[PDB]
């Protein structure tokens, strides 16, 4: 069938793991850890957005991507 989005975001943060934790705190996420195919790819879990929704939360992605420490960000679909 079709998949819903989860309240988790992947992001590329070249500044590294300390920056990842600082970004999470500032923008309202828990850091989940490292993912992806590159070293400085991190997964975040938003502290307030619903765990599961059909909504594509483009506005949260834009806030994350708009931080200059974050060069790329992507809301994740559920598995
Ligand atoms: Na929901
Ligand atoms: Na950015
Ligand atoms: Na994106």
């Amino acid at each position: 069938g079709k998949r819903q989005f989860v309240n988790e975001w992947a992001a590329e943060i070249p500044g590294g793991p300390e920056a990842a934790s600082a970004i999470a705190e500032e923008l309202g996420y828990d850091l989940l850890g490292q993912i992806g195919s590159l070293e400085n790819h991190y997964l975040f879990k938003h502290k307030n957005h619903p765990a599961r929704s059909a909504a594509s939360a483009f506005h949260i992605t834009k806030r994350l991507s708009d931080d200059d420490r974050v060069i790329w960000a992507e809301q994740q679909y559920e598995k």
